[PDB]
């Protein structure tokens, strides 16, 4: 052992690395500061060990400890070298791993010592990868630190590569830390800079149309009226336009002003400015003159193009160049020389309407070229094309209208205002000019959607936003996104489909958008930001205005890049399109709530008869603001019913106050919505709608003020419906204790019957006040102790099975920036532990009675560390530690402080914290953090406690208590989840997944449940049932576990304390009913439980006498949670933590945040992993969508299973296709044998048949056959025994051309006789023995008389095709008569080429026929060998039997390919353990009956090098279905039926007729080529089990009765038949797992195991009994034990027997007693401890569940040494 040296900066002080040296017996000296060279912790030092250490050691240590100085890197060295290198492992994609290194004088270049391989997951997030990061790197050192300490390790220089990164490189990502994997990476492709660009714009505008005027000289390029300009007659004319500017003095950069009008003078002034040098600044000459007169002093132009209509205007402010005096064009038609540059203003288009006169945005050459060149290949712009100049040409959409169609040929058409404004008249000169595409604003372009067009192939818009996508045309539809700031548009979307938010598109050539925070952060995608624009659209900016240049145009303070503030809120969706999300101040407040109200419109549009839309937001003088709704519709709409329509899926303030019938929308001069020109409401006066119904009594009126109060709604109306407006459970019970006061008494279901004030008085209205309601909480006086709740008793038991548990603390972090004082956030804690008593509370046990304590002051543990964001979790990790009740404060507290955020953590535990004790603390901490004071509480928790005590004395808590007592009286409901093994001890260990259900589909369920009577709670409680119910097999009920507040008195609402109580859920599901039917069944069942709420679970489960059973939990399994929105901004910010803990199996707590929906799946990690709980996560989702949408379908027709579910079962099951020759086995034979006729076929007994000798054989009687009157599809029944004759009968049958019908000739005549008349056929080729048992039924051959065969040797023609019937096996199956399976031959062939291609039997290869022919398993013998042209040994006669005689023909005959049914293969395994014979055996295909998980190393240690596989078929799929390759190193749980052979499918399908998920269970069915063609002569049966199935598209498909599962892997399990199924108390039982656990005993070797019906019908497994009942108390759970198969010693086992007597009852208890089986509850160890620790023995509760007998636990008391004497034992007075 040595010294070290451990530095760590940014980890913990007692890591685990730390601890894992000091028990290796060093002495860890720990630094967490700089070190110096010459220090005193540098002395005396052996080794350096290094962990997050934020310093650089000086090069004298390194060199120094040269080999001694270790360091810990979460990084797969030499990649992500420095700091915050797991971020950067997933982000740059580089190899993942952790390494443990020497330091040198650089950053991690050491020479590596040891390095392993992490890997990350697509779902994980970033946070996760950290902590997986984190444990290799120590698990790393544990495995390696002896090896490295004793130099058994060669360090090895680091490999070539690698990527090194310092901190603050991550401040652009730092919003990103709960992201998963793959949308990390998706982000990343969707916002990181390409390739350089693409490629620099090196060109001007004009530049570009010279060069087009020389490509199409002569095609118009512009028309107006009648009149038109050719390319070269625009170019040349504006030539000479230019020449006369550039000689008046036009330089680069200059601004030439244009006050034209439409007209082609205007395109011809446009190109001259250009030309010349100048940028254009159009001025419509419309303006008002002081406008004009602005922009031209603001642009400073010197020369402005007018005409002389438009020239007083100016006032005498320019030279004026008239466009129609011939002086002002020159006489050179030639092109300018160049004097511009791509970087040169092109025009200045002035924008207003807001703040500011008007500004001036300069757009430059570059910005306009990149968007032109990006327009003409993206619409496929031609000189066929014909574009329409209809925006004014003061705004960029003129700049789209003339700009981009020039450079592509095409022609320009001027609109004149007569048509801009008629759009009938434009339809028309559209339609008769052939005008293809053109950009039409928002408001226009929804109008022209109406007429009838035929000439547009692509019509452009934006501007607004879009929202009506039908359109009377053939043109389709782009939707644009772009600041005029930028060139015109950055975005472009073709809009496809119908869409509630069309999507502004995608990012254009160059251009770049991102989504960034306040903080200029990353967002992730699909959260909300402020669009920001990077690329060559953004111009120079503002003329004169520097100040907002700067503000909007910024370059990135970490990206180092020109970015454009839109101001507007957007969101990157996952296609890659970005979505307007409105302005990020065009946000009203409504009732409270900040709306977008564009949110709105898409809904009322969706309305059958609106088909225009707008909602406005307006106000009153009093400053509240109200929404209307403006809707174009043929005719007025009644209030109501938009009221009622947006009701279905909008909450009640985000429907208008009042709405507007319009006939047509008023457009602006430019094509938007002229919104202030719509009519302003004439009832603003203050009408609270139409709906308002005032107060008509005074019991309205005081209800109203009630609903007021608890509500937060000023002046309510009579007809407001509760939970319409806000009402939740918790505002209920406020509304009934509101109530009381008043002396009105409500009950709970009521108001639900109830919603309305109109309603609650003629229930109330008959009432008498009275008075003593509500009584006040009395205040207990002070005593020394006093007494605990119900709730606080149980915790405290929890707490003491396992003192060292901490899966009941309760840790939260908030995150608050730098700029906070630690330590004010102590002090606020330090006032919270006074102000609270339940922070100075301790609970100590007297006796029997658990009581509290209360302290006056306690000291708060603020541990202040610093840490780095990968580390941050695990310091809290190890400060997570159990709590002793004893105790106080029972909370623990710290800051960890990186350099971006201060982490506040507490952890508290339950007996103190629940849901709204949390809330109470974060307001309050808050308000405390804002320096508010705080009013001083009022009354405490141990007042409660003793009322609440008292009441259950009550008469009201016996009439609860019997509501549970006969709710959870009889047979209770089983939910088996798709589970993993359930471990034989209660396991705690967890993980958690989480779902977020969006704001849209959030309040689309919150109004759908308000609709119909129901809280938010009862919607998802019914959803939740239903996702369980489908997955416990479609059962009709349902049990599970929820959670209520459990504030009894209503003036505990504001203390801190454990209140809430879990109740048991019996709820039911009615598939045959729709969800709107079993909602309201779920409220039936919710409300009577939430009336008995105040009963103590303990006492409930003791009501109902439940049984304790070790694998599962006392009353249910899973535990559905729900909390509401967060009340502060504080609570919003927190974060719950889990410490892998999981109470339950399963737990799903709904959590309200951002105006969605969080819900969280906490798991038990040992019966669900990563994968599983992912399923089932998403089939939650789509059961949830599916319902919201299908409110009235039935919830049979909800399907559990998700479409990526079933593509993945496809793949890895049914992906089976392949291409067979269909080349019949009767022509293979004939074949074989013509080209090796003197190879041996068969081998009977010690005679070899040749394929001539037999194919001529068979050709005799087949020539015999075909004369007896056989044609295809004929029956000729089968009588022999094992032999060649057998053989040569079944090919001469197939030969001639019929199916053979195989017999027994041991059969009892009862059967024959049924099968000859079943079959109805005629011939029976029969062996000599067996010739008059077919009774001359008709014409009866011979198989031994040589008469029965011919002289013709010659092969008989073909007569069959592949789909004829080859043979009929009958079944003979149970609860049923023999049934005739007919087979067709290309339904034979594909099984045997499938085998072939899985176990090939080759020409050197044989089988054995052994199994008897009445079984189809035999046909695969029959015919198996002929494929690879290889051999047949028929074994003897009832040789099957004896494994002497079958060894012999494996060994003698060289046998490859064997069938064994299992039960058969045990006594052959048993022969060959004491033999050694050589063997060329390969195969062993068992099928039958299911493996025997024991029998599989059995084979393979008497046959070493085969192959055993389980194969598993019906025979209506031929022989086989499926088959499973079982390995020799292999332990399969059940022993797998497999995947299906090739061109085989396998489904399995519910009660309904739905494909089941992997794990749940249902019945198998198959389908694919060789299916059966139908039962003979039984077309009812074929119909029951050949069904057509959507699965197979029409298909049939055989439904085999057998119940299955999917397993991960996709091999189907085998779970019995669907009759003849063995349930105990509702769950399913496996009786092989309970014989495999009573056999692995020695003692032990003959195993029965069988259920017999007992006493009422009912059933119970039957088989030293209390012993064996021991064997299998372990592994084997209580419903699976067979019902049918006094001496403690010393003192302590008489003690203990008589402790346990008193606590549990009974006056006899063995040393052997099982202590859950004579009652043994949680509560009553606590009992038995405490009785035994007053008598000094000292018994742990938890060893009770690992021990829970009295001899068992017997050696574990300890006794409690007492010391008698004292040190002060004589006494000297002096
Ligand atoms: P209605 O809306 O149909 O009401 C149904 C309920 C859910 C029964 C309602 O009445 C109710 O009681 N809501 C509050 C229940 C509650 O307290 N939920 C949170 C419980 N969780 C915890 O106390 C702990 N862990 C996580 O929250 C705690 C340590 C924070
Ligand atoms: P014992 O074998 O541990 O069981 C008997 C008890 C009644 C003591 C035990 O089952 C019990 O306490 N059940 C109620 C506790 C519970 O289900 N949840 C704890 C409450 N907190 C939460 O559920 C999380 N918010
Ligand atoms: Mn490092």
């Amino acid at each position: 052992m040595g010294r070290i040296l451990f530095l760590t900066t940014f980890m913990s002080k007692g890591n685990k690395v730390v601890r894992y040296l000091e028990s290796l017996h060093h002495e860890v000296v720990i630094c967490q500061e700089k070190v110096h060279a010459q220090s005193a912790n540098l002395q005396e030092i052996d080794w350096i060990v290094s962990y997050a250490y934020g310093y650089i050691l000086d090069k004298e240590i390194v060199s120094r400890f040269r080999g001694r100085i270790i360091n810990l890197h979460p990084s797969l060295l030499p990649w992500n070298k420095g700091r915050d290198p797991v971020f950067w492992s997933v982000w740059d994609e580089t190899p993942k791993g952790v390494t443990i290194h020497l330091i040198d004088e650089h950053v991690d270049t050491g020479d590596i010592l040891v390095q392993e391989e992490i890997a990350f997951a697509d779902e994980d997030t970033l946070l996760d990868c950290y902590n997986k990061a984190n444990q290799a790197i120590e698990e790393l050192f544990i495995r390696e630190w002896e090896n490295i300490v004793h130099g058994r390790i060669a360090p090895y220089r680091q490999t070539a590569g690698g990527t090194l990164h310092f901190k603050a490189d991550r401040d652009f990502y730092k919003n990103l830390n709960m992201t998963t994997v793959r949308e990390l990476l998706a982000l990343k492709r969707l916002c990181a800079e390409p390739k350089r660009g693409e490629k620099p714009i090196d060109k001007t505008f004009h530049q570009l149309f010279e060069q087009q005027v020389e490509m199409t000289p002569d095609h118009v390029a512009v028309v107006d009226r009648g009149q038109s300009l050719t390319y070269k007659q625009l170019n040349e004319r504006a030539n000479q336009l230019a020449h006369h500017l550039r000689g008046k003095g036009v330089k680069p950069d200059d601004q030439v002003a244009i006050m034209l009008d439409k007209s082609l003078d205007m395109i011809v002034s446009i190109l001259a400015v250009m030309k010349a040098g100048g940028a254009y600044v159009p001025i419509d000459p419309d303006y008002p003159g002081e406008r004009i007169a602005y922009m031209l002093a603001d642009s400073s132009a010197a020369i402005l193009l007018t005409n002389a209509l438009h020239e007083e205007k100016a006032n005498g402010a320019c030279d004026i160049i008239d466009v129609h005096d011939p002086d002002s064009y020159s006489e050179n038609t030639n092109n300018l020389p160049h004097v511009n540059r791509p970087d040169d203003l092109v025009y200045v288009m002035y924008t207003s309407g807001s703040t500011g006169l008007a500004k001036g945005v300069m757009i430059e050459h570059h910005n306009l070229v990149n968007f032109c060149e990006w327009y003409r290949p993206y619409f496929g712009v031609t000189p066929a094309d014909k574009a329409l100049v209809y925006s004014s040409f003061s705004f960029d959409g003129s700049a789209l209208d003339i700009f981009t169609h020039l450079l592509a040929g095409a022609a320009l058409h001027i609109v004149p205002s007569e048509r801009k404004y008629d759009l009938d008249a434009l339809n028309d000169y559209c339609n008769q000019e052939g005008i293809t595409i053109s950009y039409l604003p928002t408001g226009a372009a929804e109008q022209f959607m109406q007429m009838d067009n035929q000439s547009f192939r692509v019509v452009i818009t934006g501007g607004d936003v879009l929202k009506k996508i039908e359109r009377n045309g053939t043109y389709k539809l782009y939707n644009g996104y772009g600041p005029t700031e930028c060139t015109i548009m950055v975005t472009m979307f073709e809009v496809d489909k119908p869409y509630a938010n069309i999507p502004i598109g995608k990012p254009i050539d160059r251009t770049r958008i991102l989504i960034l925070d306040e903080a200029l952060a990353l967002q992730p995608i699909g959260v909300a930001g402020e669009l920001f624009i990077v690329g060559e659209g953004l111009g120079r900016g503002y003329l004169n205005r520097p100040e907002l240049t700067a503000e909007k145009f910024i370059v990135h303070p970490q990206t180092g890049e020109r970015m454009y503030r839109t101001g507007d809120r957007a969101r990157f969706l996952p296609d890659g399109n970005i979505e307007f999300l409105g302005r990020l101040d065009n946000l009203v407040k409504i009732r409270g709530y900040r709306i977008e109200p564009g949110e709105i419109e898409p809904f009322l549009m969706n309305h059958p008869l609106i088909e225009l839309t707008t909602v406005l937001a307006k106000e009153q003088a009093d400053g509240r603001k109200y929404l209307v709704g403006y809707y174009v519709a043929p005719e007025e709409i009644p209030h109501g019913e938009l009221r009622e329509w947006l009701g279905n899926d909008l909450p009640d303030y985000m429907i208008p106050t009042y709405f507007v019938h319009m006939k047509a929308f008023p457009l602006t001069a430019n094509g938007k919505v002229d919104r202030r020109a719509l009519p302003d409401v004439q009832a603003d006066a203050e009408l609270l709608g139409e709906d308002y119904v005032a107060p008509t009594d005074e019991l309205e009126q005081q209800l109203a003020q009630v609903w007021s109060h608890v509500l937060g709604i000023p002046q309510m109306g009579i007809d407001d419906h509760f939970l319409e407006r806000g009402g939740d459970s918790i505002k209920v019970m406020q509304l009934i204790h509101q109530l009381k006061n008043i002396g009105l008494s409500l009950r709970y279901d009521q108001l639900f019957t109830h919603p309305t004030i109109r309603q609650l008085k003629r229930l109330l209205t008959e009432q008498k006040q009275v008075n003593g309601l509500l009584e006040p909480l009395r205040e207990l006086d002070e005593q020394a102790e006093y007494e605990t709740s119900a709730v606080e008793k149980r915790m405290y038991i929890i707490q003491q099975q396992d003192v060292e548990s901490i899966a009941y603390n309760v840790v939260y972090t908030i995150n608050f920036p730098l700029t906070v004082d630690t330590e004010q956030i102590r002090v606020a804690l330090e006032q919270l532990v006074l102000r609270h008593e339940g922070l100075r509370s301790t609970y100590h046990m007297r006796g029997d009675e658990i009581v509290k304590r209360i302290v006056p002051r306690a000291e708060l543990s603020f541990v202040r560390q610093t840490g780095e964001e990968e580390s941050v979790q695990s310091l809290l990790a190890e400060q997570i530690k159990p709590f002793d009740l004893a105790k106080a404060p029972l909370l623990r507290a710290g800051v960890i402080e990186t350099a971006d955020k201060k982490v506040l953590w507490f952890d508290s535990h339950h007996i103190l914290l629940d849901g709204l004790s949390k809330s109470i603390l974060a307001r309050e901490l808050q308000a405390l953090l804002g320096q508010q004071v705080l009013s001083p509480v009022e009354k405490t928790y141990k007042s409660f406690a003793r009322w609440q005590n008292e009441w259950f004395a009550s008469d009201e808590y016996e009439q609860q208590i019997a509501y549970w007592k006969t709710l959870l009286q009889g047979e209770l409901p089983a939910v088996q989840l798709p589970t993993k093994k359930r471990p034989p001890q209660l396991t705690f260990d967890g993980a958690i997944q989480m779902y977020r259900v969006n704001p849209e589909i959030t309040r689309k369920l919150k109004a759908t449940a308000a609709k119909h009577d129901l809280t938010l709670y009862m919607l998802m409680l019914t959803i939740v049932s239903i996702w369980l119910s489908k997955m416990n097999s479609d059962s009709n009920q349902v049990i599970l576990g929820t959670v209520t507040d459990g504030r009894q008195h209503p003036d505990t609402r504001e203390l801190l304390g454990m209140f809430v109580n879990t109740l048991p859920l019996l709820l039911s599901i009615d598939h045959e009913e729709s969800f709107l039917h079993n909602l309201q069944q779920v409220k039936a069942k919710l409300l009577p439980a939430l009336q008995n709420q105040y009963v103590p679970f303990d006492k409930i489960l003791e009501a109902a006498r439940v049984k304790r059973e070790g694998n599962r939990h006392p009353l249910f399994d899973v535990m559905f949670m729900m909390q509401g929105a967060p009340e502060t901004e504080l609570e919003s910010n927190m974060h719950h933590i889990n410490a892998g803990i999981s109470k339950f199996d399963l737990t799903l707590e709904v959590l309200e945040r951002e105006n969605g929906l969080n819900i969280v799946f906490e798991y038990n990690t040992h019966l669900f992993d990563e994968g599983m709980i992912l399923r089932m996560v998403a089939q939650f989702e789509h059961l949830l969508l599916q319902a919201v949408h299908g409110l009235d379908q039935q919830v049979k027709r909800f399907e559990l299973v998700t479409e990526d579910e079933k593509r993945d079962l496809f793949l890895r099951v049914n992906d089976t296709a392949k291409a067979y020759p269909n080349k019949l086995i009767m022509s293979m034979l004939e074949d074989w044998a013509a080209a090796t006729p003197d190879k041996t076929a068969l081998v009977f007994r010690e005679q070899r048949v040749t394929y001539r000798e037999l194919n001529e054989r068979v050709n005799q009687l087949a020539h015999t056959l075909r004369e007896k009157g056989v044609q295809p599809d004929d029956l000729v029944m089968l009588m022999a025994e094992r032999s060649v004759e057998m053989m040569v009968a079944i090919f001469a049958v197939l030969k001639a051309g019929g199916a053979y019908l195989p017999i027994d000739p041991h059969s009892p005549a009862e059967r024959i006789a049924y099968i000859f008349a079943d079959s109805g056929a005629k011939l029976v080729l029969a062996q000599s023995p067996f010739v008059e048992k077919a009774s001359m039924a008709e014409v009866v051959l011979d198989l031994n008389s040589a008469s029965s065969y011919a002289a013709d040797t010659s092969n008989p023609p073909l007569v069959n095709q592949p789909g004829d019937l080859v043979y009929v096996m009958y079944t003979s199956g149970s609860t049923g008569k023999p049934k005739g399976v007919m087979i067709e031959h290309g339904a034979l062939l594909n099984v045997l080429h499938g085998m072939q291609d899985e176990y090939p039997l080759l020409q050197d290869d044989a089988f054995l026929l052994k199994t008897t022919y009445i079984f189809d398993i035999s046909v695969a013998e029959i015919f198996g060998w002929v494929p690879g042209r290889g051999k047949l040994v028929i074994l003897e006669p009832e040789a099957e039997k004896n494994p002497k005689a079958i060894w012999q023909a494996v060994v003698g005959a060289g046998i490859t390919h064997i069938n064994f049914v299992p039960s058969m293969l045990i006594p052959f395994v048993e022969y060959l353990e004491g033999r050694t014979e050589a063997n060329r055996l390969r195969y062993i295909l068992a099928c039958g009956e299911a493996m025997p998980d024991e029998l599989v190393p059995k084979v393979y240690e008497v046959l070493p090098e085969v192959k055993l596989e389980n194969i598993y078929g019906p025979t209506e799929a031929t022989i086989y279905a499926s088959r499973y390759s079982l390995a020799k190193g292999s332990q399969e749980s059940p022993v797998p039926i497999g995947k299906p052979l090739p061109n085989y499918r396998m489904y399995i399908i519910n009660r309904h007729g739905q494909l089941q998920p992997i794990g749940v269970p249902g019945e198998l069915c198959i389908a694919g080529a060789s299916l059966a063609r139908g039962y003979l002569n039984n077309p009812a049966l074929t119909e029951e089990k050949f069904t057509p199935h959507p699965l197979e598209k029409g298909e049939r498909i055989y439904r085999t009765g057998d119940l299955a599962r999917y397993r991960e892997d996709g091999n189907i399990e085998y779970l019995g038949r669907m009759d003849h199924q063995v349930k105990i108390r509702g769950y399913r039982i496996e009786l092989d797992e309970i014989r495999s656990k009573l056999i692995q005993e020695e003692t032990i070797q003959d195993a029965v195991v069988v259920a017999r019906n007992d006493q009422n019908g009912q059933a119970y497994l039957c088989a030293t009994v209390g012993q064996l009942r021991e064997l299998l108390r372990r592994e084997l759970p209580e419903y699976m034990i067979p019902a049918h198969f006094a001496a403690p010693r010393t003192e302590l086992e008489a003690t203990l027997a008589h402790i346990w007597g008193e606590v549990l009852g009974i006056e006899r208890i063995g040393i052997r007693d099982n202590f859950f089986e004579l009652g043994g509850d949680s509560i009553k160890g606590l009992q038995i401890a405490s009785r035994l620790q007053r008598i000094n023995w000292t018994m742990v509760i938890n060893h009770l569940f690992l021990y829970p007998t009295i001899e068992q636990i017997a050696p574990f008391v300890t006794s409690e040494q007492v010391v008698i004497e004292a040190a002060a034992e004589n006494l000297y007075f002096q």
